[PDB]
């Protein structure tokens, strides 16, 4: 799936960037902002994984008839991925300011760079706008068209209201785990990060190839959004228990307050001795106030609970695909699964 | 015009509430979300003059062959009109937070206010997807649907093109009067004030009655960046001697290092005596060095030569609608310039 197509993907951005920066070398006076522009987008949609984005492309040549798989129609998928991966820069470069975050990708965030600043938030939403811009340019007379303006907009929408439900459950700054719950966990991981990351892509890819039904779509999400949830939990897991040689990170999630699946998991796990020591450990500069959380956690056994999750999420992510994959050929979801587990 | 439509257009706001916060009414989960969206709504899109929304009403029913203005269609034009609004709430949410301001229309301005702060930025993201939200639910059926999210896309990134040229142009904190010119002026009012205040909403009322055409629309534009060009010079000329009690406001542009329509026309007026005293005093908190700088405006007869612009812009914006109006009835446009003028 993803080592073959990464080559092409990470390849085309040369020329999405092109196209961004050179749709107004017609338009002398604003050169600057749009050489700007140029700088806010190699800055943050370069150094991840993309792999969003390329399952766009993955997906899309799954589910095409191989037969309509011209340069053309390859092209589109690939700014389309390209699209996804906008989308998350614009939330990300926004999401780090909102933190106060200083690095991200081992790298420093875009709006803590000199001269930068607050500024970055029309940086931001500039990525945004480069998202409709591309659909635009590559897409418009395509019958999907509006189907993935739609997609794309519903997915932004999502994203916030999630961010939002973050933002209220865990400030940075105030413990209430009153508030830390599983269904608020559940809830922020769906709109969050979930829609996005999972049902988004693959959605883009379904449009792409014809298949708009609402049905088909209520059913990949479905699968999909569950993926999302254990993608997440795995995310919390390792943030404190992964090796940080094998994640290339080096987990924050308790210093921070957040709504861990950790803390979710520990609340109802706890004895008032235990809730006690969370109230006044969770969230702290001291190393060794962390430390008897991550102590705590393990006294609680989460590392085998987790495991034991992740074997039940396994079996039941195969039963949603056996369940409502068809007409879509399992490999599309099948090859997130391997991604993931 | 504006008058008669304003009480049904503030009126219908309730509405575009109840309608945005009860779409996920069927999703208690996010409860929360959903009511800080409230509280955003309301503090944000309400107390402005709604001049831009309510053009969009009044050109609707100057467009409209008044039997195609039923109940449904006066209520789509209102919804519209409210897009507009919100977009512009969320330019001046997220404005406000990269100037560091304290109040709008004379209140504190949203992130200001304890327990907002950055998430400010969110927030405004929010009322961003509230545009599309709505013309979802009121104008997915129409057959201007899609122009009108095109519409609003595309202002989105016309105005924060503009916004990027005005940050690169005049950091408040560097003096550099070198970047202060004419053509550099014209081209921030021209994105990041004119498209979305005039061209938009004419526009989107165009759209909603049928008129379409890439040329009708180049042309009402045409007239209406020149109109949005003077009301912004109109805007700077009135921000330093305007009566503070007629206007309700009292000018900081100087203070603010601004590319003010004012110090483009000074350093068009200068003799090297009075740079310097410009360059030595342009953008300094102190009063008294700021009185230095509208002496040197009144030393110049900037008042006359405003006077003198305002008399040749309104002939030029008459030429241009006389030239350019039809097939559309030239009140629409009158309408506005009698507003401005």
């Amino acid at each position: 799936v993803y080592a073959q197509e990464k080559q092409d993907f990470v390849q085309h951005f040369s020329q999405i960037v092109r196209v961004l920066t050179e749709d107004e070398m017609g338009h002398p006076e604003i050169g600057d902002a749009i050489a700007r522009l140029k700088e806010v987008l190699e800055y943050n949609a370069i150094g991840g994984k993309y792999n969003r984005g390329l399952t766009v492309v993955v997906a899309f040549r799954e589910l095409v008839e191989p037969r309509k798989q011209d340069a053309d129609s390859l092209q589109r998928a690939w700014t389309v991925g390209w699209c996804v991966e906008l989308l998350q820069a614009f939330f990300l470069v926004a999401d780090d300011i909102m933190d106060s975050s200083l690095t991200r990708r081992g790298q420093i965030c875009w709006y803590q760079k000199p001269g930068v600043g607050l500024d970055a938030i029309n940086d931001a939403n500039l990525l945004e706008a480069c998202i409709y811009r591309l659909l635009k340019l590559y897409c418009r007379e395509q019958p999907y068209y509006l189907n993935l303006i739609e997609l794309f907009l519903q997915s932004s929408y999502q994203t916030e209201i999630g961010q939002t439900l973050d933002l209220l459950t865990a400030p940075q700054g105030n413990v209430d785990l009153v508030r830390f719950t599983e269904k608020r966990y559940k809830s922020i991981v769906k709109y969050k990060t979930a829609f996005y990351s999972f049902y988004l892509p693959i959605a883009a890819a379904m449009y792409m190839a014809g298949i708009d039904g609402e049905k088909e779509h209520a059913n990949a999400k479905k699968i999909l959004l569950e993926m999302g949830e254990f993608f997440q939990i795995q995310d919390d897991y390792l943030d404190l228990f992964g090796d940080p040689s094998v994640t290339g990170k080096i987990g924050t999630d308790i210093q921070d307050n957040k709504c861990s699946w950790l803390v979710v998991q520990c609340l109802q796990r706890a004895t008032p001795e235990q809730y006690q020591i969370l109230k006044e450990n969770y969230g702290q500069k001291e190393a060794e106030k962390v430390a008897r959380v991550k102590a705590l956690y393990e006294e609680l056994d989460l590392p085998a609970v987790f495991l034991q999750y992740e074997e039940d999420s396994y079996s039941h992510i195969m039963a949603l695909i056996e369940q409502y994959a068809a007409p879509l050929p399992p490999a599309v979801f099948l090859g997130l699964a391997r991604k993931i587990y």
